[PDB]
């Protein structure tokens, strides 16, 4: 389905630091399996393409005319084997509109 | 400086997950319980986002999205998932991890025109 942020999502195998509940940076472990993240971040400007719905421009399909938007990822947590230990950490879940404006 | 969102939404631990689909559209049974990953026993749970349930005007879930240009687009604001890595059960109770799907955000879909 098309949306209004053109979204880009993959597994992350390389991933060594990230962001915890607290707001500090933690140790992600490299295997427990071996361990991965489901990621999610916007499309980035494509030359042949151009338009809207990519990574930090206006939104597909809004009002120009009221608004000034613009797409930007969005994070959530994930459960992770950090260093010892199983902690919150932020990873990119999604490509979310922000309505920043009134035009 | 006053940015709204274009869906609204609502996030929270979610600690009655009991069943998700899976990774290949299998719908399976999550456990509440996780005797032994990591060190020691936990509980299960996740962190989710999904829509808002709203006469009041657009932005919630099923909805049309907040700031779309209504002359052409049919649009919705609808939950949107990621895959997370889960202890979950099936054949009668065959238990192994899993990934699985859960509401990571509220986002404004576009229908048509
Ligand atoms: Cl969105």
């Amino acid at each position: 389905e098309l949306a209004v942020c053109d979204a880009v999502s993959g597994w992350v195998t390389d991933r060594r630091t990230a962001v915890d509940l607290r707001g500090r940076e933690v140790e992600v472990l490299g295997e427990v399996l071996r361990q991965y993240f489901f990621e999610t971040r916007c499309k980035a400007d494509n030359a042949e393409e151009g338009g809207p719905g990519a990574g930090g421009g206006g939104c597909r399909g809004v009002d120009r005319r009221h608004w000034v938007s613009e797409c930007k990822a969005k994070q959530s947590y994930v459960r992770a084997l950090t260093a010892v230990g199983w902690r919150w950490i932020r990873i990119d879940t999604a490509c979310v509109c922000t309505l920043l404006s009134r035009t």
